[PDB]
């Protein structure tokens, strides 16, 4: 044969098999392309040159190729796989022809490499998926001024996919607006062969509207400086000024410090604001679980939607959160997503750490630059500290009402001139032994520990009284009020005492405020029970129902009366016998006590006058004005006129004045009862006022009286002590011819000593007690003397 | 033949010629690739079938090539382009070989259709421009993460080419820099994960710079759903991380809100930290105007400077500032600057919005909301009421200075917690009368209504002391000081009273941080003068300077002596005769009122053994210790120590109290006057105790001789009920031997008065003037008595 060598000298590889399937040929480049040799494949079977993987299957193919019929060969086609001797794989393709020849079938099959083939291939693959993951569409154009090369980013932005692109022409097909922004005009003017400059256009997309692009051209010439290639690179502008809106929305409304959820929403409203219809979401890492922080008021579903998940990360470490957004695919496009993506993720990053600073400025801050007071960080550490020494504070816990009106009319700025009003206030009222703090918002507490319930009431109505002149903000009144409540125990956790106070808080808000409340009720009836007492004696002091008695007081030696003592009594069915002792304080707290005074002396004026009218005479009655608190502006003149109703009598009557009432406080009273002492009222005392001034002021207000109290005479038996001052004041009596009596004495032994100190008169149990007005006088003209 | 016949069923393209180049092996496939007929081509030359440029040279060839005589063949590898018979052109892959046959050499030549192979080479040729235009690093990964393609960027960025950086692992050539805390972990974890992610990165270039990065990768799936491809693309992130930290800094300063002119400095600062040898200007719209805010001082040489100015805009959307900057040439890019100029112009906007907020309500709100003081507004009220009373003032102006310290050290939060701590501690010294308000920053003013130089002193010192304990925030201490100015006149501008205390405030602040000053021309050397004083006192008190003087006493019943008195005296040249009026305050105040307690005992007793010597008999001698101002700390054990310093009996010293200094504690003084009352040494007193006249007369006997003070004698012409006083201590003194001393006699009319009412011993000017120390010893001799 001729032509076996033309085969023979060929670089393709040259294979011949029979029907027998005997391979009767194989050249060099079958054998380097193979890994074998000549004669291991000339006159044997073709099961060697099949691989292993396809040895069992392949023959069958070849049988069923035989078997057929048809006149071509369809197989081989694309690339096979070719595993040579070693056991490694190539690319290689065929050329198989069907040869009959001498009677019989044959196979002539010439091999070629094609290994750079798909080489070039999987190159190509490779390219255009970096292609693809490119962030901003590219187009590659020819000296025949075609799209060749598309882009995905380009395929999404203006919706012309490879096939459809492929071969047009860009700035002519490309729809134009109906404007003159003339593209290819522009291009060709002086910019095509070598400018690379760039110009802003508009252009038109599948859906329908017309967006504004840049359009970057630049060209590329080979060796021979002929243009070869241009590329153009299209870019957004709408997305640009999108994102910067984003950042900055995001900052501005950041810089306000807002709430942590307010932040969140607001990271969520910006986000859907720049990619309408999508759902998006925020979740927080806390101890290594997310939480929900966030959402989009549409919860529904989105149909054929896609998901981007962002690790939200601090400045430095473990992630802090994750966000997720959804949207609908082909709505916006990849790349714009992305960006908003790393925008959103890095803002939530600062809010993160700004939450973060926030928890430790809270965990540790003890005062506040707003009030200027304490916060509950120090209240805690101080009122903790007062529990732990046993020693049982009263905690009030005060909430001013009616603030929102301020904060709405004037806003938040004057409404923080008015709590800090308040707060002043506070600051100018209270006490040394009081503490003030502020827990949250426009809710304060005042630790005392005056713990009676005298103190309480007294302090608890102060504070309610000090909003009485209305707050002043910017020539505009307003009329606040204030809730509290009293919470008192021992030993309990502050726990309990801040809940109690706080359940009379939410009691008395719910009920209407402006008003104080006690939370335990064995303490809480206490108040109503003393509110019926005042009720009861003002009531019984208007209709004219007290009584008196009358101490009588005797020389110690002589034994005449020198006189008695009016001491008032209270008796009511229905609470019973009430001392003095108790009723007066009564008195005093509820503002009837002038009345209780002029009701005194009246009467004693009145009852002495019985008896000097009747066939019988008594020194004088001393009624205890300074004991019954009769300390007030209205003092002389209520002595006067009920004297002067009676009868000028005024040697008969003596008037008590207590320890330094007549000089730290009632100058004005100091400097006009003398009046008094020239009508002719006497004077007693109790208590020498201070050094040198107090002497009487000099013996100038002509006291006549000195009454040793009985606090003195009850002790006087078991001290030698307070015998020496009793000693020095029945001397310092009788140097200044002043008078002394004595209040207490029960016993002989009590009375012989008093005797021997020269105590002047005396008077209580030892003698007689204290007797009605009704047996006063049959006691006085029977008995005579009791030495 | 059959391999003719074979290969004409054949896709395989194939030429056969001759001697005479006549064709004689021509396939249907062949016809197809060029368009010539068998029956035009079998038996014709060849020749026709050449594109024209080979016509001279193609038979030159083949005789070129026989008579070289090539055995093997290697010739026609380069794909070429071919015209067709109807003008068509094609790119075509030949493949020759040597024929030798019927005695003659043929030649062989396979052709194929290489088109299918040239669209896959002009496709990436293509595509690699496209890949590489953008300037953006992507690389393209195999499921083992090898790396397998890279393009310009990256090689640009990362130095690595493709032939280096192909086939291996895509961190060991991204090894992280030194700082190992924890990229090494966040690559490997990253560059393995099997979801889409991204991180930031910091990486060392080959050449070794540092470059921070942001890296992406995201999978690619084939139709199988196999992990087929990840690719990553990478990004520089310097500039985005220097504007992130602007953010971060200026939300950190914003969130606490410091002053004005203090947050313009803050984005200043953060601006030339960010750009570049630059210059920023911030201006605020007024009225319509540009007023300056703030900017950067950094006035370097800017070479072809570059201006940009964009008007920051209020939330309704009016011009409300400008934010200028300058530029070098080249230094920034223009995207760069333009969008640092937009984020601080919108961090600018909030700052202005908050300004704008505050200045329209700052000459209306009385109070001041840092700190819950008074505001510059409410002193301006005070000092315009005390003037309207025709009171002056006085105005330490308290300037809080180290401020700064916290400032760098923490923050502005930190700094308004250390101005809270102050003002608590200002507060918690504060005394009912002190007006206290905050002008400025951290400029307090504090307005009294004292008037004597040591009260004033007093206060200024303990304002400077009351911050001595460093403010324990955090454990970390910072020592905070205080300069203090005070003005005086007799009333002058509310205004001006600020203005005067401000120059001495600011020549303190900068002249020395800690301290205080009156003005110079009047007092500020007054306060001088009295510290020279001091130290003078100090070093006579230290080396004896002083001397004890004498004054007798003299029954006033005709007789002899009954005391002689001590009274302490000083004289140096240089300061004059200082009166105990004069240096005994002064000796309290300077804090060496132990020395001077304990001399003018210790030489009573040594006189007191001096004069016994001779017939000199002292009937009794009095040291004051009264006036001294004595403390219970150390009154006993001197005056104890004193008797036995030189055996002094204790029959004749005596001692005078106060009841102000008795009075102190009611514990312990009387405790330690005890034992001197058991030793003996006389208590004298002066006014009348307050105790009921108890422990003036049980625990301690001070009615040994109780005195009269000067104050009430030359007065006594008024006070005639002074003869009470005098027959109450004479009733207890006929009683058991107790005398009084009246005291301050000038004349005789003064002298008979006294007498009338029975007084025991007279003293005073009427009968000497306090003798020299040495005149006794005569004076003692010669008279006795007086008559
Ligand atoms: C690496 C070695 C081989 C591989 C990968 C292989 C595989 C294949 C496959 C899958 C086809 C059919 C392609 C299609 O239907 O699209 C084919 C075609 C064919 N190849 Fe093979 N085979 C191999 C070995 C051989 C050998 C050594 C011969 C020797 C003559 C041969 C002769 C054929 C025949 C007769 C056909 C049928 C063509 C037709 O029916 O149109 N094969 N080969
Ligand atoms: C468009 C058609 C053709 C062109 C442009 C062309 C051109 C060339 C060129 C440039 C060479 C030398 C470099 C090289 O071989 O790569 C060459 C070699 C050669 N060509 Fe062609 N040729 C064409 C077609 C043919 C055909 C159909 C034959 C048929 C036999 C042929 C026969 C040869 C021979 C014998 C050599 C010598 C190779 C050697 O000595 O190594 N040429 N041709």
């Amino acid at each position: 044969g001729i032509f076996f060598p033309a085969l023979e000298q060929n670089m393709m590889g040259a294979v011949l098999i029979n029907e027998n399937d005997e391979v009767m040929f194989f050249n060099p480049a079958a054998e380097k392309l193979w890994g074998y040799k000549r004669e291991e494949v000339i006159g044997n079977n073709i099961d060697m040159l099949i691989p292993r993987d396809l040895r069992p299957a392949h023959p069958e193919y070849i049988r069923h190729n035989r078997e057929g019929g048809k006149a071509r060969v369809e197989g081989m086609s694309a690339e096979l796989q070719l595993e040579k001797k070693d056991g490694s794989k190539i690319w290689t393709r065929f050329a198989l022809s069907k040869v009959s020849a001498e009677g019989k079938v044959y196979y002539l099959a010439l091999v070629r490499d094609a290994s750079v083939e798909m080489a070039q291939k999987e190159q190509t693959r490779q390219l255009i998926i970096a292609v693809d993951h490119l962030d901003r569409p590219v187009i590659v154009l020819d000296p025949e001024r075609h799209i060749v090369q598309c882009n995905r980013a380009f395929t999404e932005m203006f919706g012309y996919c490879i096939s459809e692109a492929s071969g047009m022409q860009p700035d002519t097909l490309l729809n134009t607006p109906e404007f003159p922004a003339d593209n290819r005009i522009r291009l060709q003017q002086l910019l095509w062969k070598t400018a690379r400059d760039q110009d802003e256009f508009l252009l038109l997309t599948r859906t329908g509207e017309k967006i504004w692009i840049k359009a970057s051209i630049s060209p590329v010439y080979d060796v021979l400086a002929h243009l070869q290639n241009l590329v153009m690179t299209f870019s957004d502008i709408t997305e640009e000024r999108q994102i910067r809106q984003l950042e900055g929305n995001i900052l501005a409304a950041m810089c306000s410090s807002p709430p942590f959820h307010e932040m969140g929403e607001i990271i969520c409203r910006n986000i859907e604001s720049v990619l309408n219809e999508s759902h998006v979401s925020l979740f927080a890492l806390r101890n290594g679980m997310p939480i929900h922080w966030a959402s989009s008021s549409h919860g529904a579903e989105i149909q054929n939607a896609q998901s981007w998940s962002a690790t939200i990360r601090q400045r430095d470490g473990a992630p802090a959160g994750i966000l997720q957004i959804k949207t609908s695919s082909g709505a916006e496009t990849s790349a714009f997503i992305e960006r908003v993506a790393d925008i959103s993720q890095h803002m939530a990053a600062l809010a993160l750490e700004q939450e973060k600073s926030r928890q430790h400025i809270e965990q540790l801050i003890q005062f506040d630059p707003m009030t200027g007071l304490p916060n509950r960080n120090n209240l805690h550490n101080y009122l903790d500290d007062l529990v732990d020494k046993a020693v049982s504070p009263v905690v009030y816990l005060i909430g001013v009402d009616h603030i929102q009106d301020v904060i709405d009319s004037l806003g938040y700025a004057w409404a923080d001139q008015a709590l800090l009003e308040v707060v002043n206030r506070f600051r100018e009222k209270l006490k040394p032994d009081q503490y003030l703090c502020r827990i949250e918002g426009t809710q304060f507490v005042l630790v005392s520990l005056e713990n009676d319930v005298s103190n309480i009431t007294q302090i608890a109505d102060e504070l309610r009284n000090v909003v009485s002149k209305p707050i002043m903000i910017d020539d505009k009144p307003f009329p606040l009020t204030l809730s509290i409540g009293i919470s008192y125990d021992l030993g309990k956790n502050r726990d309990y005492l801040l809940s109690t106070a706080h359940n009379a808080m939410d009691y008395i808000r719910k009920n209407g405020g402006n008003g104080w409340q006690f939370f335990s009720p064995a303490m809480n009836e206490m108040v109503k029970e003393r509110l019926v007492l005042g009720a009861a004696l003002k009531e019984a002091i208007s209709n004219n129902q007290l009584k008196l008695v009358y101490q009588p007081q005797i020389f110690a030696e002589t034994g005449e009366l020198y006189g008695i003592e009016a001491l008032a009594r209270w008796h009511d069915p229905l609470h019973g016998h009430v001392p003095p002792s108790r009723f007066i304080p009564l008195a005093e707290e509820i503002g009837e006590i002038e009345n209780i005074g002029r009701w005194v002396i009246a009467e004693a004026c009145r009852q002495l006058a019985e008896w000097r009218s009747q066939n019988i005479h008594i020194p004088a009655l001393s009624v205890n004005l300074s004991a019954l608190h009769f300390r007030s502006n209205q003092l002389p003149n209520q002595v006067s006129d009920a004297m002067h109703a009676w009868g000028i009598d005024g040697h008969q009557l003596t008037v008590e004045i207590t320890e330094s009432m007549m000089m730290e406080h009632d100058t004005e009273i100091f400097k006009r009862i003398q009046i008094l002492r020239d009508m002719g009222v006497g004077l007693s005392v109790d208590d020498f006022g201070t050094g040198f001034s107090g002497l009487s002021r000099l013996v100038s207000l002509p006291v006549t009286e000195i009454k040793i109290d009985k606090s003195f005479v009850d002790r006087c038996l078991t001290e030698k002590r307070i015998l020496a001052l009793l000693e020095a004041i029945t001397s310092i009596g009788q140097s200044l011819n002043l008078t002394v009596v004595a209040e207490g004495v029960e016993t002989k032994e009590q009375f012989e000593m008093l005797r021997k100190i020269h105590c002047r008169v005396i008077q209580g149990y030892f003698f007689s007690r204290p007797l009605p007005a009704e047996e006063i006088p049959g006691w006085m003209s029977s008995v005579l003397p009791l030495k």
